[PDB]
């Protein structure tokens, strides 16, 4: 039945996770056809068990078959590229911490104690958990950087970054937004604020180890908040925006790069439940963003679509 | 996108898990509409968080909406019934033991050291884990009992159980197959063999605490193996059938009630990966069953369809 299919859908996700995690995926570049017997021998996997996994991946349209040889389907070819968005999701999404968070979604709803399903499952908030696991953080950080890679060209078209001299990426992680930005937009003071166990290095980017709940570095004319605000409950989001307001000058800009609840967005509902489970975060409409801005002592000056899901919100001091 | 959607489709599974586990589903009997605010108040869930879950359940076709009011979709009305197949799956499938088994699927393939993904994840094999968790075992056993409820009518008019005097259900669990069988096939000697922390009690049914790897009781003219063989690798399946051979008389019958890889067996690959991860089990075609029987000194006398996925295989002594 349709309902039976929905309940067992998670097995499709796990089949893809397994294909990548085993190291098999990177042998299927450019829709090339592989002998399963050969792969099984190389990796010391039982042929029959590997063939049964491939049969399932054929059934769900990830693999195609021809003369006892298997290739990635046209739509799933990106899975052979380890730097593809889909590969980076497959290498992050199924980490034991986030996987177990989902089981505590019901408990997190019934308790209503300000603890996310993730914190109930793992005994630590999401970003504390990442702070304690270097390899898992690099997998998350890599996925976030790929999001900046996919958006930078769309971003240039909707906002003139060249009008700014000093730019701070607030919660910028690896700082890939500014790395990509620095390729077209030259002779700027580029800086990134995040939580770092070790400060990263890249060109003349000023990486600052800090905490946007405590303070925001002053003296920047542009403050960028990309995929930050949706992580946080209202009060936490207001504190970040308020710390930004107190740090910034009267002629300075805050630019939110954010998913926004718009009429057509299936994808925002998937992010909404992920944000809830991960950190009691949420996706917001323009009215909810207006509320955050007003509470923080800011005003929205401009709103523009980056694409169907993503938008820029330009704020100044009220 | 189609690949991205397959990777995140587990969230659909968790959404239904959550809807049942919170106890929300039983509130929606007879396709009646509910106010989401009243629902939230009844269960002490934050209204906004419950609304966001409901928006996801509408998107995936579990709920239908009329403004602030939601009802179960025609296809998902069974979630209101706590005794439905889909409800019993939702209450079993997402136990932390089996959920975490899926993460160890890649390691189980690469290790190839006779240990299931379940045993790697949980530190003990599937049926040992159920031995030590009574509440979880009752949820597993209930789901198995429902499978018997579903096929007993089709099973009656495919095999004449009335021709036998003494019947043993080997790995029969709660013994629901014989319970339901006894309703229309009366004045028989019914017996169930399984591993029990406490003996079930029903009518004249002889519940026997045993281990089908060690011995099968003698003196029954019918031995039923329903949904047992597919749990086991070839060597364990042969041993079970060997123990049935050594127990049974020359005039006695073994009846395998089993999922079979046959033409128009739609959902066999889903069960196949489940059996692999759970206990290094597998689904088999008639040839593979032929091999198991021959190795255990048995002969396939008859094969018949129960439905599109389930078959009966009639065995006698070679
Ligand atoms: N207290 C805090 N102070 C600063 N940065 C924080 C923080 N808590 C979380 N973050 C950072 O907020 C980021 C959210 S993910 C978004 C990353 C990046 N802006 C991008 O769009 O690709 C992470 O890099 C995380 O480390
Ligand atoms: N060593 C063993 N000896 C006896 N029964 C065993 C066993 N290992 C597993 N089982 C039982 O095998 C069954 C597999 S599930 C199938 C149950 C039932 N025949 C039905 O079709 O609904 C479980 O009840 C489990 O407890
Ligand atoms: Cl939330
Ligand atoms: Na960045």
């Amino acid at each position: 039945s349709m309902l039976a299919e929905l309940i067992t859908s998670y097995r499709k996700s796990i089949a893809i996770y397994t294909f990548v995690d085993t190291g098999l995926s990177v042998h299927f570049k450019n829709g090339t056809y592989m002998d399963i017997n050969e792969l099984a021998s190389q990796y010391g996997i039982d042929y029959s068990r590997l063939n049964r996994l491939c049969d399932f991946l054929i059934e769900i349209g990830v693999l195609v078959s021809s003369n006892d040889r298997v290739a990635l389907s046209e739509e799933c070819r990106v899975l052979a590229d380890p730097e593809s968005m889909e590969s980076l999701i497959a290498k992050w999404e199924f980490n034991s911490g986030l996987w177990n968070a989902w089981l505590m979604y019901p408990k997190s709803l019934l308790e209503n104690n300000g603890k996310s399903a993730f914190e109930i499952a793992n005994g630590k908030p999401f970003f504390e958990y990442l702070d304690s696991n270097k390899l898992l953080k690099s997998k998350f950080d890599s996925l976030m950087s790929k999001d900046s890679d996919k958006m930078i060209e769309k971003l240039f078209n909707v906002y003139d970054f060249n009008q700014h001299d000093k730019i701070l990426d607030v919660g910028g992680g690896e700082g890939n937004l500014l790395i990509r930005m620095s390729e077209k937009v030259k002779e700027k003071h580029y800086a990134v604020l995040d939580r770092y166990n070790e400060l990263p290095d890249y060109g003349n980017i000023n990486f600052i180890d800090g905490d946007f709940f405590k303070s925001i570095p002053s003296g920047y004319d542009l403050y960028i908040l990309k995929n930050v605000i949706h992580d946080w409950p209202d009060n936490d989001a207001i504190l970040i925006l308020e710390n930004c307001r107190k740090a910034m000058g009267n002629n300075a800009t805050i630019l939110l790069i954010t998913l926004m609840k718009k009429p057509q967005s299936n994808i925002i509902k998937y992010f909404d439940i992920l944000m809830d489970v991960s950190s009691l975060g949420k996706e917001r409409d323009l009215t909810e963003f207006e509320y955050l801005a007003n509470q923080a002592g800011l005003v929205i000056q401009d709103v523009k679509d980056i694409d169907e899901s993503y938008s820029i919100i330009q704020l100044g001091v009220k």
